[PDB]
């Protein structure tokens, strides 16, 4: 149960991610929330990924590897793990590929949660996150119960940085532009498998449900 979600911005990694974890019981390590993570907490770290962040750039490939790898040599990483927008660059796959080999924890599938560009800026622009959490709800497609406020443990939602229309113009371009590399080098390692991303959320849950449950140890 080594598992990486692959999608285009406001394609649904982070939704589907929440409901693998509790079917399937592995960590979730998302390379964004450790950089806004360490963004908040101002760490030389942070600093440095601010600059590519704000601008919707990708983050160099040396550090991300970095946070990555100390972060998957932790011991829940033993049970798998879902890795959640890493790799997002065939640099972070060659990587990946050669430090799973030496921790002997090869991916089982990469799930690539499909979505046409031209509706993810209307995902963006509505998404509305908890800042205890980081849960993520939509105005329209999936809202909270009480406007404002996490229906898990009552805190405030916000709008994330980048989710500025002009930054998500530039966030979707940046990423297109991984996409048909990424795809050909974890197709080619019989690896991949798509989704359709662009249906209910319990309907693109339950295809990851026929993927990751036909796994066996
Ligand atoms: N490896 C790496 N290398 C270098 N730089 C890196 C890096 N990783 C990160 N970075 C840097 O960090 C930045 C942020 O990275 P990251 O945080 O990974 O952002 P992303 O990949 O753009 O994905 P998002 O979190 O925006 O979208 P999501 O697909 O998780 O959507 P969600 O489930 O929330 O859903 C979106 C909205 O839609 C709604 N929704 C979800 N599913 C559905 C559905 N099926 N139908 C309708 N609405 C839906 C939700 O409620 C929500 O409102 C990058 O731009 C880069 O600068
Ligand atoms: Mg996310
Ligand atoms: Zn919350």
């Amino acid at each position: 149960m080594n598992i990486v979600l692959m999608g285009l911005p406001g394609a649904g990694k982070g939704t589907q991610a929440e409901r693998i974890v509790e079917k399937y019981g592995i960590p979730h390590i998302s390379t964004g929330d450790m950089f806004r993570a360490a963004m908040k907490e101002e760490t030389p770290l942070g600093l440095e990924a601010k600059s590519y962040i704000d601008k919707g750039e990708l983050v160099p490939d040396e550090v991300t590897i970095g946070i990555v790898r100390e972060r998957l040599s932790k011991s829940d990483c033993e049970r798998g793990f879902l890795l959640d927008g890493f790799p997002r660059t065939v640099a972070q796959a060659e990587a990946l590929e050669e430090i799973l080999e030496e921790m002997g924890r090869p991916i089982d599938y990469v799930i690539n949660i499909q979505v046409d560009k031209e509706e993810l800026m209307e995902r963006l622009t509505g998404r509305r996150i908890c800042s205890v959490c980081g849960t993520t709800y939509h105005l329209v497609f999936n809202p909270p119960k009480t406007p404002g406020i996490c229906d898990k443990d009552g805190g405030e939602l916000y709008q994330r940085a980048d989710d500025n229309e002009e930054t998500v113009t530039k966030r979707l371009e940046v990423n297109m532009k991984q996409t048909a590399p990424l795809l050909a080098f974890y197709d080619s390692k019989e690896v991949l498998v798509n989704v359709n991303g662009q249906q209910d959320i319990q309907d693109v849950f339950a295809d990851v449900k026929v993927i990751l449950g036909g796994l066996k140890q």
